[PDB]
């Protein structure tokens, strides 16, 4: 299964927000939603991906599965 | 912990060798490299994650985790 695609929109999705909220700094923010255009170009991805979006999203997943191995 | 650079190096590791393996399309591999760059700079990451990476790319994590939860 094509979980890429889950992978990428799901990073869409907090990286939109993240965006808004000025997680990163300024050029990288600007730099960052470049990144969000074109991972969703690179994946072939779309919005469709949010009516099959999990129930929470896989960033969260990230900051226990991947901090913690 | 900042695994959010982790998440994003570990990403610009598989996706480069994605990218060289041709797993997207041509546009979207494309797309795909602007991506990496821009994640990059972003999350502000550098090789330097490289020092820090993790046993195994964080993308095989969420073929696991993010496809099954």
């Amino acid at each position: 299964m094509d979980n890429k695609k889950r992978l990428a929109y799901a990073i869409i999705q907090f990286l939109h927000d993240q965006l808004r909220h000025g997680g990163l700094s300024s050029d990288a923010q600007e730099s960052l939603e470049v990144a969000i255009q074109c991972l969703e170009t690179a994946f072939g991805v779309t919005v469709e991906d949010s009516d099959l979006a999990l129930p929470q999203t896989l960033p969260e997943i990230f900051e226990a599965a991947a901090t913690g191995k």
